């Protein structure tokens, strides 16, 4: 299983983002992310053996009970790579809470994997709270920045499986976790 932890989004957030995606329909080189897949990843795990499921599940429940629901703000768009042909178009979101959950999980995964966690794809990348809007499958141009200024309540996150299939990746939520922490 190819697994990752992520935050799914509420209606007003998906709609603001779906209106954003709009600037990109004239460009067939842009592949827009289906609204119900729009999400912010806190930690990608790559291919993991089934034997580890319980540990990722327990890790989720642990972190969930230690951290409280927090407010996030959607704020501006960007591309990767920053210069040259872009690979991705994403929205920047921000909040201490995303960083705290990302740290909490990298920590748990290290305890469980030790040295092996380094081999996880993109493990060394510094966490950037980003929400992908579209991916560049063919030539397409950058579009001007999209400012959002939209605050919303983050109440939990999930452990999700991704499977590459025809039309693209199909997501299955193995579990949702509710932020219930006192902190």
């Amino acid at each position: 299983m190819r697994l990752f932890y992520a935050v799914f989004l509420p209606e007003e957030v998906r709609a603001a983002l779906v209106e954003a995606q709009t600037k990109v329909r004239p460009f067939r080189g842009w592949k827009p992310v289906p609204p119900h897949q729009l999400h912010l990843t806190l930690l990608f795990l790559g291919e993991r053996p089934e034997e580890e499921l319980p540990d990722y599940l327990a890790l989720g429940h642990r972190l969930a009970r230690l951290e409280a629901p927090f407010r996030a703000r959607l704020r501006g768009t960007g591309y990767f790579p920053n210069e040259g042909t872009p690979r991705v178009w994403f929205a920047k979101a921000e909040a201490e809470g995303f960083l705290r959950l990302a740290e909490g999980l990298r920590a748990g995964v290290e305890e469980l994997l030790g040295e092996e966690a380094v081999r996880i794809p993109g493990w060394d990348k510094p966490f950037k709270p980003h929400i992908t809007l579209a991916r560049r499958k063919a030539p397409a141009p950058r579009v001007p920045p999209v400012l959002f200024g939209l605050e919303w309540p983050v109440e939990g996150f999930a452990l999700v499986r991704s499977e590459l299939k025809p039309k693209g990746p199909v997501y299955t939520v193995l579990e949702k976790f509710s932020l219930r922490g006192e902190h």
